[PDB]
């Protein structure tokens, strides 16, 4: 816990902004040296820094991300988010509807994220 | 951690319309009876049907309640859904955005729930 629960939506905001961008150097300094990451939740997760670069430079080396509404915030350092990521998969132009939860430590980094979605939320 | 994704959906999304009538009934036998819940998140947990069913007792004892996107669902029987609560702080109304992360068991109760939110989640 720490940052407060504005500093959070601010701060979740801005990862949307940078995957949106493409910044995958910005996007990976966001997250505290240890972190932990389930995308989808449900699957091994991803530990550290190094393997969780691994996976933005994959995933994001034409995506757009997009907030489809607020940032739910709490008071005890996490919060909540909705959004879309647009993509497109062999040709077919697709959008994935996803929502993560976030945990960040007193340094204002991400120590855990989770990611929900799966098939159901995929749409072309 | 059995029902599926597309199951997850409908459940979730019936829970949000027993809220809004507020059938208060069919919505404690929708948790199991040892269920928790944090709601708000950061708060401690109420337990168990009975507790659980004081939150509701009261809580809905003018309130409308709407999912404001699709129902995110994973294969573990988790999913997470962002809805609106719309009831009256004393003579003015005023809105809540909530997003919910559940967890269901073999059968199909909610074993856990989670309600991110906070003040910065409400406006007039
Ligand atoms: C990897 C991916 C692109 C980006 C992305 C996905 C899923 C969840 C994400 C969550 C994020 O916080 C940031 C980016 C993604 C997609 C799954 C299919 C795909 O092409
Ligand atoms: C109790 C309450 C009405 C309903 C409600 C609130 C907060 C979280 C909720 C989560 C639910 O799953 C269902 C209903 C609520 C509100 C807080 C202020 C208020 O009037």
């Amino acid at each position: 816990n720490l940052p407060t629960a504005q500093e959070v939506q601010g701060l979740m905001a801005r990862y949307i902004e940078l995957v949106d961008v493409g910044d995958i150097e910005a996007i990976v300094q966001m997250y505290a040296d240890d972190a932990t990451v389930e995308n989808p939740f449900g699957q091994p997760p991803i530990h550290g820094r190094e393997q969780i670069a691994a996976f933005y430079r994959q995933g994001l080396g034409k995506v757009r991300a997009c907030l489809t509404g607020p940032v739910r915030a709490s008071h005890n350092g996490c919060g909540a988010m909705p959004f879309r990521v647009e993509m497109v998969w062999n040709g077919q132009p697709c959008a994935l509807d996803v929502i993560e939860v976030m945990r960040f430590d007193e340094h204002g980094r991400i120590q855990t994220m989770q990611a929900y979605w799966s098939e159901v939320n995929l749409s072309v």
